[PDB]
């Protein structure tokens, strides 16, 4: 069982059931946990970025999915939480490499920037692709953890 | 009155480092590049250079940063670990503009392996030239990012 | 007055009024002419690609806008009409350069690939950006016309 | 039983021409690159090389073509002028896959100025390896493209 927490702001609300669906499409072991808004009225992305990022950091869930206008807001605010490696992806390549090289634990996408079928592909690829485990990446990821600790 | 812009890369982006320097100048006379990346070909660790540039931005030694890696991802994660930093992974003109308009982003991140140099150029120029909107919901949202930083 | 004919298939139907709106947003001189489907049921992209491309070729309208799943189908089928330079754009850069270098007369976009705000930006940039008029491009565009004539 | 793949570029894509050759091989043993672009640095006219490769595909001398220019656009326009050709401008994995699945595309077009080499690699590989679906609505739509060609 690999839980994936889902967060959005208002531009991504209309596509939230899509994101739920795309998590389950990655495999039966992938369980979506919807932590986004309940209504379509404006909300502030940091509020929902924080909720999902804290769950990931605390290890309640293995993965996060965050959507907003461009995904930029989500990736900045999620990365403020220690333990989070939030990757803003715009295609299949960035989704795969975020996992292989960076061991990313949160994938961020933009609703106004990336079509839903590419959002589908991103989410599925992010979840299914393993971290390489290579020495250099393991070292670089540990160096990100050391930047957190120095602050 | 002129605006400093620090540039960092790891090894795959080293091959285009004078490109990055050039594109910063291309945004206007008032933009001064500050090269902080691998002085040479050397395979290096992106978080070391993201930190160098991220710290300069957070200390207000430069106004903006430009970071390049393979996909841009490692640079955006590592730079966002520094409080005071809003580092945006951009891949086209629209994200470069909106990162500024909505998020008041102070670091632009790009991948050399994903995004062609003429779009990287367009990203950098758009980033540097586009102003923050100052609009109420955006200020409040940026403050909420700061409040998150304060809690950790 | 610069008429712009608009064509879609079914995945782009839900966003057809968007495309109408984005044409007018480029300027008051830009007049949208909707030539896409009236209902959301499946249709074949070549049918609507051809209608718009023929209007452009015959010079009824100055410009075309075509949307489908990925935009690939639209750009292949529209380019089959002599006189058409249909450019599949996915960002601002490709929209600008399609006009500056290629003198493109039709812009093609994918609904499932490119978010509407980037589709907005593409359409506005395509319409507002002039052809450079440079010798080399004028020569290359004339060489495209010579490929048509040899078939 | 092995599948030939002709490659053409103009001048900005010349710098990555052995990349393109390499990536075609990377899709499998059964893929044979056929280099047809500028043998040298020379500033050239994209329609001359789009034609060379487009004609080889239409004559069935090769099964696939790969075309690279600045933005990929001029290559897709010029190659689509040859009857029998379905040339797709792709910029990521999804368009590369769908061009094959839905449109049975026989030429892949890319921009060196817009799309980074590792994604160009991914585009080429995905294009070559992904099969046409053969599904009814797609066959009919492809035939309608042919019927358009016949009318001119
Ligand atoms: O894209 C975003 N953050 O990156 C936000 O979703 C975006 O600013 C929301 O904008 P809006 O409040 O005009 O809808
Ligand atoms: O993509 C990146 N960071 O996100 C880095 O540039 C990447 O890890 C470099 O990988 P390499 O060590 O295979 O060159
Ligand atoms: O993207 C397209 N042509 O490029 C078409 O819109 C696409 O094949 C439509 O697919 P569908 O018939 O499964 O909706
Ligand atoms: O983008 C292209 N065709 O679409 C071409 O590579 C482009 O016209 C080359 O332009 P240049 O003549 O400035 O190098």
């Amino acid at each position: 069982t690999r839980r994936v927490a889902i967060g959005t702001d208002h531009p991504a609300f209309a596509i939230h059931e899509n994101l739920i669906l795309y998590v389950k499409e990655a495999g039966d072991e992938f369980v979506p946990v919807y932590c986004g808004p309940k209504t379509a009225e404006s909300v502030d992305y940091p509020d929902f970025a924080s909720r999902v990022a804290e769950m990931v950091a605390r290890k309640e869930v293995e993965f996060g999915v965050l959507a907003c206008g461009s995904g930029i807001g989500m990736s900045i605010a999620a990365n403020k939480v220690p333990g989070v490696r939030a990757a803003l992806c715009h295609d299949h390549y960035t989704a795969a490499m975020s996992r292989i090289h960076n061991d990313a634990n949160i994938v961020c996408v933009g609703e106004r920037t990336t079509g839903v079928e590419v959002i589908r592909e991103i989410i599925i690829t992010f979840l299914q692709t393993p971290f390489s485990g290579e020495e250099r990446h393991v070292r670089r990821i540990e160096k990100i953890r050391a930047i957190e600790a120095s602050h």
